[PDB]
């Protein structure tokens, strides 16, 4: 049971994130296989789907051969820079991306006490950064997500 | 440099933000001391201090003899139940708190489809989880914050 | 006279939900008939026409024989995980759907109140969920709608 | 463990809000106690408390004694009409009062098309209405929160 | 001179709003005509062609003679039920729209207030409901319009 | 016995005069009626005035101050200048009855201006040049029904 | 240089902004001399075109003339009566248009004081009004805009 | 006589000196006509400095001291620094005569915008560089017209 | 690896600003060689494809050159006055456009305080207005960007 | 002729914003001056005065010397980490920065394809970043305003 896409309920996203989504459901593909393949990590191969990040060449040539879709085509879609931010509707309607936003919401001003303790006056980069998601089953047969945030410390200059 | 709260620039927290920051400040208390005092994890302990977490009745005697405020005023501020989420107006403006807001825009989608593959057709809890800070040094020498999200997956129910 | 959709008035809803509902109309079908031929409840099986659920394996098969649809068109389009909550623009603006919008602001406090004295501090899940609707008629001759929504009460972590 | 009120963090209720829950965390009442002695139900009796219904000359008799206020401060402070929806901030922040937002979003159009299905054009009245919660523990020893909406069917009329 | 649309700029409305409207221009009628020949008021009649009531069996019959659309035409593209709220956006851009909106701003507690003295805690509804549009010239040979709203009064329960 | 207050912990933005006279009709117990009468206003119209939509005039001024047991130079203070229309409420009405006018406007507006179009051309009906009421009807069944009349002077476009 | 229009970029105008826009386009022509062929004030006459003024039979015939349509097509176009307000969308984003909406923000309450002084309590209208734009350039050379606003004073009735 | 006023409680966010303004000039009956002549400035301009929306010379705030009767050090402390303009009006207008200045913008946008592309080419009309005035007509059948003109000057986008 | 546009994402551009990029991307053109051969600043010309600016008849013939475009489809498409602002959806989604809004957010007083103290009491015009993009390294080998601002001071008028 | 701040008008700034703005006034400093004395350039320092920046242990004694407020008071209301973005409520209304804003919305995608071709794909920081205003006249005796933004580049990192 794989993640697809249809472009009827979800606008703005790039002509190639259709082209590649369609594929990658003839072929019954997930993203770890993907993933696997293009040599990126699951979620930033989704995100890549989703118009949300950059295929390099080399993406591009892995892309073509794991899901069948001439070069050409995806090297002419796939061209030049990401304009990020379009695929989620803010505040979130969806209800497993609303509980990430609501952790923001409740946590945001944690997250910053705790962070400008241990780091000082800076953000956590969203750029300088990377993201996972792990599963884990506990003891009591319990399944939990597991999401990392690793984003470097950029302290404010001083001007 | 410890974080403290100024609700001339910071309003609808409850009353007892400003009592347990106002003496946070005046202690000089870390958050990691009053999270370690309190037998709760630090962005756990900061996010009460704005409001967004309940106290237990040992957290206010804990509170209560670190902060050095007497009991029967965290007790009769503390009461009830919180009533989160007014802490942050969103979209946020602060720059830290907007980079976890960012994640979530660019990644939501892409989180969503791995989660989907991984569990199925669900959420992860926002309410059975917990969350970190921590901080790394890579061999280069340039810090990393890395903030851990790890919530219960609930799949839908089928009725 | 049966639920029918048109998509000229109603846009963003999945492809399926247009597929589905045509054939519903076709048929002349009420939602009561679909549901009691796959297994699912009458207000589950009409959130599943607009986007709201997952069709299960066998859900697919059901629906293709009751709705004349082939398998196949059924599998493709309703492939993959829904993308909930799009189909009510908020605030809601079809007057019923609005009461129960009013409801909530009217109640909602009150609900929390009440729940929170009976189960202490947390959620009613809307995930790990259900909900009905049934007709009283009484004493009078007068008719009620009677809406349940039986919700998993999730506690907050201690962290 | 009662419900307790801070109008620091919750604006533009009317001022009888603050001298009902100030006299009810005085006597640490819960709301089952205060609306068995006002003969109203739970959730009534908090909306009434949110200034979100009206209190009748006996309500106000009776709060006044359980709650030990001066009868004539309340028939001073809760006179008039309610001015109703002001208590929640829309969309709902507080987590469990979303999750109530979430089903109307997720469940509106499905609940419109069964209610027509069952009624035809009309609405569920949210003001010829009543409310209840419920706890039901199932045999696996799992609390879920039961919430019935009732609410007169009102059609359309032909003009 | 008579009312038409062009769906160019109005989006969001039934596809039989186009028909009906098409059908009108094409036979150059008015309302007052169409509306005697259904046997409904022209108000209603109006808000019928904008997607914004429902026609009975009888009204599709008289609809397609008047304006000789094919009944089965008309059966299948007005079936089922009306998903009011759509015509408008809010706040109101069209001037004439836009002071119905003023007086209900201007008004609104007014109406509230002197409603609340005759009938008590309630309000008028606005489904059990009829309105009307007259033209009135007075001595000095002013035109006025008046508009009249007739809803019926329902109280709030007590439970 | 039951009438109109208010409460301006609750409700913001308000004149101060609203308060005032406010505050004056609750301890006087009087309705909007009664003041109605003592002021030569309608009752909308007089409660409109009273939560800050609407202008006294120096009458107006002096016959408050006789009913409602308020000095008159605390509204002439008060009450001086022009209003500020539009404070009231805030958009879209959280209030369950002012929303259903609301939702009437929401579901009407485009029959409404279909229906005006056709009776009286390209152009408006003014909100300024204007009056409103309330009455009440009890029907052959006895059920009670509200009644709101809306009658404003027809404005047409000019042609330039 | 004259003004044209591509809608493209500018959605929600009638369909017959486009038609009459291509028309000019086609011809070269300016507002001036359509304005002129028509017994119209230039803005006006622009006005019309962008949906936002009704052509009187007249109009529509000059118009047919000046801009080498036939009549029939503009009568089929342009009938029935403006839905005026959709052309710009709130806040303007365009530059000049802005300006007009900074002169509201900033000059509003003045305007009003200054009205109100000399007029006593109503509005000046925007429907008995007309507008007109000139140009002056002064003693240095430069070029200024002079729009001027003239509308009918309306004061508010009493009843 | 009947002049314009400032309430506070109902309208937030200007400076202090709107209300110390405010309250002198209705101590004193004055109209921003009488105090427009005094200070040498446009009605309209004098009007838009009380709700903090321009900016006081010396000899403004010396002859506003005199007009008013405000001790001079006063407005110096009050009205020092730089308008912080763009807060009186919340957007969209509710009051109802601004409203319709909103929606002429709304209305004749694009055509001011066409108009004035056509005579003066790709550009700005200034809001900054700027005069505006409010006149009164009284035509033939004694119906009264307000007539607002705004002046600005024409600004070319530079070729860069 | 050149800046390419896709409409998908983009909604409301003109018609050309697809006419040119595609041009822009068969030829594998970066933005300084068009400026180059047209004339004008990279800044100036990246915005003129955005629809931005408008193009001289000296432009059009240019642009036509270099991109291998049939002046008579420039000429037509390029005609009238830019519509400018419908670009960038407020607030900005994309992260690198979003930092120039966070500035704008976080110096906009501080730029206010500091021009007003050197000019006075005005702005400085974005119309009278000139803008540049600069690369530069420094010692240690890190890239800055560095984006230049110049506008004219506009004092305010005395009348 | 200095910059001050009323409060009234200008809410949710740090208490500490009245503070040093009331001691500037009262001193007749400009920023150039009070920059000077701690060590950061004008934009900065006047940022710091809105709250938008951090002041450092030598900041506040300076800060306190060149402005007469006891150091005491300084380090009381000065503690902490700031909390950025609320001094500009957006969009902005104050006519001069909202030329700022105005920028970013017409150049914004010309900004990111110039950085894109530039530097690749990522953002210029506004973090590890400076600005400065400079007044410039030019040969005609026109006086311009000269904002320069130096941010560092930060490339999306591939994982």
């Amino acid at each position: 049971d794989i993640a697809t896409l249809d472009v009827t309920q979800h606008p703005y996203l790039p002509a190639y994130s259709k082209t590649l989504f369609e594929a990658k459901a003839a072929k019954k593909l997930t993203f770890e296989e993907i993933a696997k393949k293009i040599g990126r990590n699951e979620v930033a191969t989704a995100a890549l789907f989703y118009g949300q990040a950059k295929a390099s060449p080399e993406d591009i040539k892995n892309l073509s051969s794991v899901l069948g879709i001439p070069v050409a085509v995806l090297e002419s879609q796939m061209s030049g820079f990401p304009d990020r931010g379009r695929s989620v509707e803010m505040p979130p309607k969806e209800p497993l991306i609303y509980r990430l936003y609501e952790i923001v919401q409740n946590y945001g001003y944690a997250y910053k006490a705790v962070l400008n303790e241990k780091f000082g006056d800076g953000i956590m980069s969203a750029i300088s950064f990377s993201t996972s998601v792990d599963k884990e089953t506990d003891k009591d047969g319990n399944n939990w997500a597991v999401i990392t945030l690793r984003g470097k410390w950029l302290p404010y200059s001083r001007f």
